[PDB]
Formats: structure tokens, C-alpha cells, sequence
């Protein structure tokens, strides 16, 4: 059961989009340009994903949220998604 995620770019560049193990490294996700910052919103479910951006043509962490080091020994962004389990009530 997935989330909408908010992903915010705030360290500038022309051209921002996000990958991650949420789609297993398989396709990039444009990020929204927006006064400074770009910005996506993201359905992902509950749990712990890394993630990565290409940013100007250059695979780059979010220097402002948490890392991780890969299997493959990579530098990717940690997010975690909160369970949703009962917010109705």
C-alpha cells in the first residue's frame, strides 16, 4: 500500500529527476522546477527506500537528508515511509 511522498530538491541545477530501489534502479522520475527548488510527489509504499539523483546529467545525493551506503557500495538518500494503517479514524 503506497504513499504520496513529497521529494524536494532544494539545492539547485536546471534539470533534477529522482531514481530509486522503490523501482529497482529501472526508470527516472522528472522533479518539478519551483521557485529555486524542484519537486516531485511519489507513491511509495510503507517502509525504507534509497534513492538517488541525476541532476544536470550527474547521479548526486540530497546533501540535507539521510545516506546510506549501497550493496554495490554507493552513496544513495534514505527515506522513510510512514504506515498509513488507520489514519481514516
Amino acid at each position: 500500500q503506497a504513499r504520496p511522498t513529497v521529494i524536494r530538491w532544494s539545492e539547485g541545477g536546471k534539470e533534477v529527476f529522482i531514481s530509486g530501489s522503490f523501482n529497482n534502479w529501472s526508470t527516472k522520475i522528472p522533479l518539478i522546477k519551483s521557485h529555486n527548488d524542484f519537486v516531485a510527489i511519489l507513491d511509495l509504499p510503507e517502509g525504507e527506500h534509497q534513492y538517488k539523483f541525476f541532476v544536470d546529467g550527474q547521479w548526486v545525493h540530497d546533501p540535507s537528508e539521510p545516506v546510506v551506503t549501497s550493496q554495490l557500495g554507493t552513496i544513495n538518500n534514505l527515506i522513510h515511509v510512514k504506515k498509513s494503517d488507520f489514519e481514516v479514524f
